[PDB]
C-alpha cells in the first residue's frame, strides 16, 4: 500500500546511446541525493518506440531521454511539427492526453539527425548545407543508423521528395559506427547524430538542412502521472535538471564516454560534482 512507496525502486530507462546512459546515471543519481529512493537504470531499450511500451507496462518509471521529433512522428503519428516551440507544447499535450505521460520541458540540447561529411569534403566541393549535396548525390555512399530506414515518418523516403536526391548507396549500421565511417573514408556521408562528441574530435562538418526537412529533438525525460502522483518529491527533484544543459554540453559529457574511454556513471558523477548538484 502507499506507506511502502517509499521503499520502491526507481527505474530509470537508457536507450541503445551513450547519451541516455549518461543522463539515466546523472538523473538516478540527483534523485539519490534528494531523497531515499533506491533507482535503478534498465539499459539498451532499442529505440523510441521500445521506450514507450516500457513506460505503458511498467518495465520503467522513467524514461530517461526521449526527443520530440522522434515521439511526433513515431509515437504519436502526427505531421513533423518544424518550430521547437510548438513541437515541444503538442507533445507534452498529446503525451498526457493519450498516456497520462508527463513529458517534461527539455534539458537544453536538441540531439538531431545531422548530414555529415568530412571537412576535407565540404571544403573540397564548397558543401555547406543539404541542397549542396543534390548534384553530387548519385556518387556519395551514405551510412545510416539501423532504426532511420525503416521509418514510414521523417524517413528516407520522405527526404527525397522534399530534396529531391537519391544517394548512390545507403548503408544502415549501428550509429556508433558511422563516425568513423565517415572519417575512414568507406562512408562519403553520414546521418549521425548532432550530440555525438566525435563530430568535433573527428574533424567532421555538419550539413545545414536548410529546407527544414527535420523537425527539432529537444530531450527530455518522461514520467507516468501515477509514478509522480506516488512519489510527490520527484517532480522538483527532476526539475532542477531542466533547461541546464545545452546541446555543446552534452557533446563533451558523450566524448567522455566515447572518447575517454569513461563509464557513464562516473561522466554522470564528475559533472554532478563539477556542478554541484546544479545548486550552489
Ligand atoms: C535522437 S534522434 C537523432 C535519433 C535517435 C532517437 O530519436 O531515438
Amino acid at each position: 500500500g502507499l506507506s511502502a512507496a517509499a521503499d520502491q525502486t526507481i527505474k530509470i530507462g537508457a536507450q541503445s546511446m551513450s547519451e541516455s546512459e549518461i543522463i539515466a546515471s546523472m538523473l538516478g543519481q540527483l534523485i539519490e541525493h534528494h531523497t531515499d529512493l533506491k533507482t535503478t537504470t534498465i539499459k539498451n531499450l532499442g529505440s523510441n518506440a521500445v521506450q514507450q511500451q516500457a513506460l505503458m507496462n511498467g518495465e520503467i518509471d522513467i524514461a530517461a531521454t526521449r526527443y520530440t521529433g522522434t515521439a511526433l512522428t513515431g509515437t504519436l503519428r502526427m505531421e513533423p511539427e518544424k518550430d521547437p516551440d510548438k513541437a515541444l507544447a503538442l507533445t507534452q499535450r498529446e503525451f498526457k492526453k493519450r498516456y497520462d505521460l508527463k513529458w517534461y520541458d527539455s534539458y537544453g540540447f536538441d540531439n538531431t539527425y545531422a548530414f555529415t561529411v568530412s571537412k576535407e569534403l565540404a571544403d573540397q566541393y564548397h558543401l555547406e548545407t543539404v541542397s549542396d549535396v543534390k548534384k553530387w548525390a548519385p556518387q556519395l555512399k551514405l551510412g545510416v543508423d539501423n532504426y532511420w530506414m525503416k521509418l514510414k515518418g521523417n524517413g528516407y523516403q520522405d527526404f527525397t521528395k522534399t530534396y529531391g536526391m537519391t544517394f548512390g548507396g545507403t548503408y544502415p549500421m549501428q550509429i556508433g559506427l558511422v563516425y568513423d565511417a565517415v572519417k575512414s573514408g568507406k562512408m562519403d556521408i553520414v546521418l549521425a547524430y548532432s550530440t555525438d562528441g566525435r563530430i568535433k574530435s573527428y574533424g567532421l562538418k555538419m550539413l545545414k538542412d536548410d529546407k527544414q526537412f527535420f523537425p527539432p529533438y529537444d530531450c527530455s525525460p518522461v514520467v507516468p502521472e501515477k509514478v509522480l502522483k506516488e512519489h510527490p518529491e520527484l517532480e522538483g527533484i527532476i526539475k532542477k535538471m531542466l533547461g541546464k544543459i545545452d546541446t555543446a554540453t552534452m557533446q563533451e559529457l558523450n566524448y567522455e564516454v566515447d572518447g575517454n574511454l569513461k563509464e557513464p556513471s562516473v561522466v554522470a558523477k564528475e559533472y554532478l560534482e563539477k556542478h554541484r548538484y546544479f545548486e550552489s
